């Protein structure tokens, strides 16, 4: 429908820790926007299988928070592998943005990235090598008008869509509050 080479591809992980070497990814969402951030799809969010020897590396921030959201049980409960979970996502992903076009969308994407490019390269090469991190502008606006920020504040809750949403939301207050573009 909106194809489009301009439409960007957000992604967010949760990951059973910060080491791509020694964790897995957990839950993957993604978000299509057009060049303009209007959300025009969303794609699958999934809760992606790991045994309890994975799960047990898991630190006390990981723990409490994952299992507090849901998702550990959400985890355990899953049929779906790191491969099952790159195939639901890049056919969704074919439906709306080309090849190699978008770069990757988030806050801190450059963290994602790490762990797309260990454990899932076919959709990291989805992506254009650029980034588009929000936070690069939350750090900018920090420095440079620090009371813009009190203006927008994030729920938090790691849960990957809605997380990524809020990373949009984040850029949208953005464009009106310290773009002139
Ligand atoms: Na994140």
């Amino acid at each position: 429908m909106s194809f489009s080479d301009q439409n960007l591809i957000w992604i967010d992980l949760e990951m059973t820790g910060l080491d791509p070497e020694m964790h897995k990814i957990i839950e993957m969402a993604t978000i299509v926007t057009d060049s303009e951030l209007n959300i025009l799809a969303e794609g699958p969010v999934i809760a992606i299988h790991q045994p309890e020897s994975e799960l047990a590396k898991m630190d006390e921030w990981c723990t409490t928070t994952h299992t507090a959201s849901g998702l550990v049980a959400r985890v355990r409960q899953s049929q779906v592998s790191e491969e099952e979970a790159i195939d639901q996502t890049l056919a969704f992903l074919k439906q709306w943005v080309p090849e190699g076009k978008s770069p990757i969308c988030g806050n801190s994407i450059g963290q994602d990235r790490r762990f797309l490019y260990k454990h899932m390269p076919r959709l990291e090469a989805y992506f254009h090598y650029r980034y588009i991190d929000v936070s690069t502008i939350k750090e900018l606006t920090r420095r440079w008008q620090p009371e813009v920020l009190k203006e927008f504040s994030k729920t938090g809750s790691h849960l990957a869509l809605d997380d990524i949403r809020e990373s949009i939301a984040e850029l949208q207050f953005y464009r009106k509050a310290v773009f002139k573009i």
